[PDB]
């Protein structure tokens, strides 16, 4: 009658959904065919299942990182903050820009929740740790913080941003994208950090590369000894007329 946590708990048939999706990301990427999905499986299990949900670690998830070791073309990251669909939008049509949904260890873990418990193999389908109502080092949490390090490190040449431009903070200092990956760009391999403002509806003038968090976005960027720029995107739907076919000649 009562649940442990605070947060959802684990996506209804995980496992099975994980190792689907391993197998369908295997196929299509030629890259990946040397992947084992059941290697990759179990080290994902590995990382969290008997452990205290709130006592996970970055080495908790080092055998899946090494398994879901993969090349990404560095100088085509596309990052993006609390702006996903527009992104994957993006980058369904645009294939040669990759988030870190694209990846293969992002896509078996994208939009799903797991947890473990403590001296128990069973997977948690009632609650998961909150990471603010319970607790931070949590399976879900962990694994995001770790995998989006090591994207943002594999990073290089202009590395570009998406932000929602109708957003009260655009640039949130305290989201994945400003705790984790803006610090772990590597000043030595990228040259530029690109914002791209996405604007809300109608709303066409503002230049909102002059937003207050913006200027702090590029502070920070600027103090680590890479370039700063920004655009607006203005009117998305055109953005999203030209991305989906640039022969057009509006665009
Ligand atoms: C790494 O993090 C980005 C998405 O995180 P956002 O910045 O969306 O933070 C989510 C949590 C907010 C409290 C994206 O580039 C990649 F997945």
């Amino acid at each position: 009658w009562r649940q442990t946590w605070s947060g959802p708990g684990t996506t209804k048939r995980f496992p099975e959904t994980v190792l689907a999706r391993c197998v369908k990301y295997t196929e299509i990427h030629p890259e990946m065919r040397h992947v084992d999905c059941q290697s990759v499986w179990d080290a994902f299990k590995g990382a969290f299942i008997s452990k205290h949900p709130c006592d996970i670690t970055e080495e908790d998830y080092q055998p899946l990182m090494k398994l879901g070791t993969q090349t990404v073309p560095c100088n085509k990251i596309l990052l993006w903050s609390r702006i996903k669909d527009l992104a994957h939008q993006f980058t369904q049509v645009q294939r040669d820009m990759f988030t870190l949904e694209d990846t293969l260890l992002g896509y078996l873990a994208d939009d799903l929740t797991w947890c473990g418990e403590f001296d128990t193999s069973k997977i948690n389908y009632q609650s998961c740790p909150d990471w603010r109502k319970d607790c931070s080092n949590n399976p879900v949490s962990v694994f995001w913080k770790t995998v989006s390090r090591r994207f943002a490190e594999a990073a290089c040449d202009v590395v570009h941003v998406m932000l929602d431009g109708s957003r009260s903070k655009i640039f949130d200092k305290d989201s994945t994208f400003g705790s984790v990956e803006v610090h772990n760009l590597q000043p030595e391999k990228v040259q530029t950090l690109e914002a791209w403002v996405i604007h809300g509806g109608r709303e066409d003038s503002r230049d909102l590369c002059q937003d207050p968090t913006i200027k702090e976005l590029e502070s920070i960027i600027s103090k680590r000894n890479i370039q700063f720029s920004c655009k607006n995107i203005y009117r998305p739907d055109k953005f999203l007329q030209c991305v989906k076919n640039p022969e057009d000649s509006s665009c």
